[PDB]
């Protein structure tokens, strides 16, 4: 049995593992990581926790009746252990049956999910590689993070914008006077990366504090970002930011302070927005006082912020929760409109940025080469690659096969899907309106899942296959989504546990049974694939003047780092500002479009041709709103979505075993609720249990229940059954942001809370199904 140390990486950072007698016993942060994540201990625990999946399993009803099975019992845990050979024969036969009977339109292979980093063991790309060989599949477009913003931005500034490099952190330290975090908590969300994170935001934030820059945070919650800077904290009722921005804009026009020259030379359509802002079109001037009535933020505060932003070099750093809501396209469109009025776009330290809270945006880019990995059979964000539906319309598709839907000016039809194959994702936690979804999933004949933890998604599968973690195999990956700091060897730490197999090995075996083995593997093995990716990067590096060692020398060192040349001076939009005729934006006019003729032509009632305030489905203190509290259903501090819920880390935040619910003292007192009580949170769509922590960190009228809790239904056959653990998507609605983007509205949620006085409940989500032990 092995003893020693091994370096590898994850979505949480680079680390060194201590191995004792073949078992990993500790993960220590990389010495060069400026700010390691406390979640590292949970990553290690996830390899061995009680919810680790040991063996391949088939749902008893499916085993016995196939397509004639009772599908309402999916998720009850009645599984049968089978041999790998049995399982693989069955998966291959079902993939082939569905392809022959229903065509490529019958197989949904979108499989949205955060998986693990790695250019070779990329489970969702490996899935599509196999499905391509089987005949084809239906894919998903966009993502749950910026579903609205990523579609409206190309019509406004010409490009995606949310996944692009930001003005560098050091430029902000030397030039910014006022830093605004608008619906962003960079301290919380900078802990992880899509590829390995370098944690570059932490040094950048520390430099702003040491410089004494004024920081303002606009968020309903008093976060660690507020606490780190001792920031001026503005607390708007959730979903009212657009009203606040309009009041600011109206103030700038009324006091004649806005930058008329910037508007004249770099934007288009301000004259069509002005009449709306002044109330000529609807008899409602969008004043600060009007904005106060909707948002609850004092009119004088709105006016003072507007004046301050106009007189100082200001950076508006906005997060994505405010577009993960009904009419979400309006939030960042209005933010860019406000930024245009301020006139600092393209100046060092001024303007706006939509990725300072995500995967190190702003950390200086190096001059190193790009690393490529296995493909599905064929250059931007890898997940953005009737064959395609907007990702959040998956349940609408299941309920309405053949029906039409709108998307970015086109009309398409939903395909008629009969099977879904999910790897590296957890839709039974990430998707909205759980009770609707539970019923909709009965439309599928067959549901196959691969994972290494017994998530709610794996519990609901017909066929579950145990995957390995990254720590039981070898791989290669980039350090830094934007910085490109280096390339890491993700070395094997321990042998595969139980009967777990890599997703690559599973799909290769399924491809073999379809008669397409060599087409899937390309005759290469694990290390042959990894060397081919490295060799390609090195060849590209050589041409650019970056020297890189030979493959075995790189593997022996475990990492290669690249040099920073001019990356620290990057200023976004500087060339556009310098010469807009030589360097125009990718819009129809070449300028920032405040009014879009293109969008006007679409004629969508829920996405007008300029930024507009519209009432959402439900909002805190909205006219005729049924429920009294808004749920800030945001990203977890001590999980990566659902990942790590079934680990030792849960002990640090669970309240009486349930997901925590933060509640203001006055809201708790009105309901006779005390700190630590178990409470039932409910609305017309569902009911869940959570454990309360009383704090004035959350503003009055708002409760915080993070997304990612492992749904643990009392009885799967009972419609609307109580969730015993606390999955906040039991309460959200499943609707599109608008006809333009069809994004998810996971943070448009109102509910009521009462002390739970019902029968005691037993938690079953954190131990494996009895038959799987
Ligand atoms: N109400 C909501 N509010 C929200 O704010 C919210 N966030 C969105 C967003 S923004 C996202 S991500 O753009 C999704 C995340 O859902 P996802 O299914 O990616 O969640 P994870 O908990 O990270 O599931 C990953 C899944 O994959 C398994 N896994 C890891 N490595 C491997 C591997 O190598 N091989 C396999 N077979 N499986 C692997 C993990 O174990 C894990 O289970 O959430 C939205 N919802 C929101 N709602
Ligand atoms: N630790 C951690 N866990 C994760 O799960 C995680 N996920 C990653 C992913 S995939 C993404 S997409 C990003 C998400 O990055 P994103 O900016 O979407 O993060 P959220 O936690 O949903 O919301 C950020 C802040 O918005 C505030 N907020 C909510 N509603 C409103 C509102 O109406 N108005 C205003 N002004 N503020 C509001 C919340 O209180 C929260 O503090 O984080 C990434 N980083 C992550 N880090
Ligand atoms: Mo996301």
């Amino acid at each position: 049995l092995a003893n020693g140390t091994v370096m590898s990486g994850s979505h949480w950072g680079v680390f060194t593992a201590t191995v004792e007698n073949g078992r990993a016993t500790a993960f220590t942060p990389w010495e060069k990581d400026p700010h390691p994540s406390p979640m590292l201990a949970g990553v290690l625990d996830s390899i061995y926790s009680p919810t680790r999946i040991k063996y391949p399993m088939v749902r008893r009803e499916f085993l016995e009746k196939g397509v004639n099975a009772d599908r309402s019992t999916r998720g009850n845990g009645d599984f049968v252990r089978v041999s790998w050979d049995q399982a693989l024969d069955l998966v291959a036969a079902e993939v082939k049956r569905v392809e022959e009977t229903y065509g490529p339109s019958g197989v949904f292979g979108g499989s949205y999910g955060w998986k693990s980093p790695g250019r070779l063991h990329n489970c969702t790309t490996l899935l599509r590689r196999m499905l391509t060989l089987a005949g084809g599949y239906v894919n998903g477009a966009g993502d749950y993070s910026t579903g609205a913003a990523q579609v409206i931005m190309p019509h406004v500034v010409g490009t995606l914008e949310v996944y692009e490099q930001q003005t560098a952190w050091p430029v902000l330290a030397e030039n910014t006077e006022v830093m605004v975090f608008w619906a962003a908590d960079p301290i919380k969300t900078s802990q992880i990366g899509w590829v390995i994170p370098e944690h570059g935001a932490y040094p950048g934030l520390e430099a702003l504090k040491a410089k004494g820059t004024k920081v303002i945070v606009i968020d309903p919650v008093r976060t660690k970002t507020v606490e780190f800077f001792g920031a001026e904290h503005i607390t708007p009722k959730p979903q009212t930011d657009v009203a606040i921005m309009l009041g600011m804009a109206h103030t700038l026009v009324a006091e004649d302070l806005y930058d008329k020259d910037f508007i004249a030379n770099y934007t288009s359509g301000f004259d069509k927005f002005l009449p709306y802002l002044d109330g000529e079109t609807d008899s409602t001037p969008k004043t600060a006082e009007w904005a106060e009535g909707i948002s609850g933020v004092p009119a004088e505060t709105i006016k003072e912020l507007a004046r301050l932003f106009e007189s100082k070099r200001t950076m508006l750093a906005a997060g994505w929760s405010m577009q993960r809501m009904h009419h979400g396209e309006q939030a960042h469109w209005m933010l860019v409109t406000l930024a245009s009025m301020l006139g600092q776009i393209g100046l060092p330290g001024g303007g706006f940025g939509l990725s300072y809270h995500y995967s190190g945006g702003g950390t200086p880019s190096t001059s190193g080469p790009a690393l490529a990995g296995i493909t599905d059979g064929g250059k931007g964000p890898e997940w953005l690659a009737a064959s395609v539906i907007p990702v959040a319309r998956v349940v609408d598709m299941l309920e309405n096969p053949g029906a039409e839907f709108d998307f970015n000016g086109t009309r398409s039809k939903f395909p008629d899907v009969k099977m879904a194959y999910w790897v590296g994702g957890n839709p039974f936690v990430h998707h909205q309106d759980r009770n609707r979804m539970v019923k909709a999933w009965e439309k599928l004949e067959t549901f196959v899942v691969h994972d290494f933890q017994w998530t709610p998604t794996a519990r609901h599968a017909d066929i579950v296959l145990p995957a390995t973690t990254s720590y039981e195999r070898n791989d290669i990956e980039t350090i830094g989504d934007y910085s490109n700091t280096g390339i890491l060897a993700m070395k094997k730490i321990v042998e595969p546990l139980y009967e777990a197999r890599s997703d690559y090995d599973i799909f290769a075996a399924v491809a073999e049974r379809l008669g397409k083995g060599a087409e899937f593997t390309e005759g290469k093995d694990e290390m042959g694939w990894i060397k081919s990716f490295y060799d390609d990067a090195a060849k590209q590096g050589k041409a650019a003047g970056v020297q890189m060692p030979a493959f075995d020398a790189f593997w022996a060192e475990g990492i290669v780092e690249f040099p920073v040349t001019d990356g620290a001076d990057f200023v976004r939009y500087a060339s556009f500002r310098e010469d807009p005729l030589l360097n125009p934006l990718g819009t129809p006019t070449g300028l920032i479009e405040i009014y879009s003729k293109n969008i006007e032509k679409m004629g969508y009632d829920d996405c007008p041709a300029h930024p507009t305030w519209m009432e959402p489905l439900e909002r805190l203190d909205g006219p005729g709103a049924k429920y009294p509290l808004h749920i800030a259903a945001s990203h977890p501090f001590n999980r990566l979505h659902s990942q790590l819920n079934g680990t030792v880390l849960r002990e640090g935040y669970a309240v009486q075993g349930h997901e925590p619910c933060l509640m203001h003292p006055d809201d708790a007192a009105a309901r006779g609720i005390a700190d630590g009580d178990v409470v039932r949170v409910h609305n017309d769509r569902g009911q869940i249990l959570t454990g309360v922590k009383v704090t004035d960190a959350v503003m009055k009228g708002v409760i915080q229940i993070y997304e990612g809790g492992w749904y643990d239904p009392s009885d799967v056959t009972e419609p609307g059954t109580l969730d015993k653990y606390g999955d906040v998507n039991v309460l959200s609605a499943d609707i599109g942001t608008s006809k333009l983007a069809q994004g998810n509205c996971g943070q448009t949620v109102l509910a009521e809370v009462e002390k739970y006085t019902g029968p005691a409940v037993t938690l079953t989500g954190f131990v494996a199904p009895k038959a799987a032990e």
